[PDB]
């Protein structure tokens, strides 16, 4: 067995950001919203079901839900002034039953 990294067409992987980044913005939610960057590591091992391991040096982005902006929200108009933090997600996903789940999503 071992970890098998994804490309830019795996669904799966792609729920694995959404869901712990998912969760990085409701966090943030109260003085903005937290969004990803530059992702680092993101694979999904394969035991019994799968491993999604990832890694991201989020960024955030001053507009939180609504501030009268419709649609669009953005880091700090630049990379002057956006850091980031090293996050890692961690989303068990088990094909033949659907089970997605998080795990170790912590970022810092």
């Amino acid at each position: 067995g071992a970890p098998v990294p994804v490309d830019e067409n795996d669904e799966g992987l792609q729920r694995a950001l959404q869901f712990a980044i998912a969760e990085y913005n409701r966090a943030s939610n109260d003085k903005y919203s937290s969004r990803v960057v530059r992702v680092i590591s993101a694979k999904r091992q394969l035991v019994s079901g799968i491993k999604y391991i990832l890694q991201v040096e989020i960024g955030r982005t001053t507009c939180p839900k609504s501030s009268g902006d419709l649609q669009s929200c953005e880091f700090h108009d630049e990379p002057e002034l956006a850091k980031y933090t090293t996050c890692t997600f961690v989303v068990y996903s088990i094909p033949w039953l659907n089970q997605i789940k998080l795990l170790e999503s912590k970022c810092q």
